[PDB]
């Protein structure tokens, strides 16, 4: 396991345009092309992504290249983030997935909202740190999957994501 399968199980590959949990326009590995409610915007927002004209379908070798650039735009993201950085600095490179896979999922400022939880991951508070991110909309809205990384912060292990 590594945070390229993580995501890739936590994401799913689609090919085609699609709605997201938010209901917003997505392709690929999780990528969001806007929150536009317009196809056509999503459709010229892939476009440019991909620097062609697409008829809102790309290929798989497309959709794993934004995710390697979303992967990256997540670790350089908390890596700029004067909130993030030191708690990923802080963790060893399991619980590092962890949090990517939140900024990938909710964007590096609402993470960085979650003040409490981080505080108690850089203190390695692991059992009060899961009770703390649970209490979250994050939480409520996508369970299984915020399940699945709050028992990575807890354990520092993959087993959420072992026999997935
Ligand atoms: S992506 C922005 C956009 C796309 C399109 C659907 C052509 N639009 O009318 C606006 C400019 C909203």
């Amino acid at each position: 396991m590594n945070i390229f399968e993580m995501l890739r199980i936590d994401e799913g590959l689609r090919l085609k345009i699609y709605k997201d949990t938010e209901g917003y326009y997505t392709i690929g590995i999780g990528h969001l092309l806007t929150k536009s409610p317009s196809l056509n915007c999503a459709k010229s927002e892939l476009d440019k992504a991909i620097g062609r004209n697409t008829n809102g379908v790309i290929t798989k070798d497309e959709a794993e290249k934004l995710f390697n650039q979303d992967v990256d735009a997540a670790v350089r993201g908390i890596l700029r983030n004067a909130k993030l950085k030191p708690v990923y600095d802080s963790l060893d490179a399991v619980r590092r997935a962890a949090l990517i896979n939140m900024v990938f999922q909710m964007g590096e400022t609402g993470v960085a909202g979650f003040t409490n939880s981080l505080r108690m991951l850089q203190q390695k508070r692991w059992d009060e740190a899961a009770v703390n991110l649970a209490k979250s909309r994050w939480y409520n809205q996508t369970p299984n999957r915020a399940k699945r990384v709050i028992t990575t912060f807890r354990t520092g292990t993959w087993d959420a994501y072992k026999n997935l």
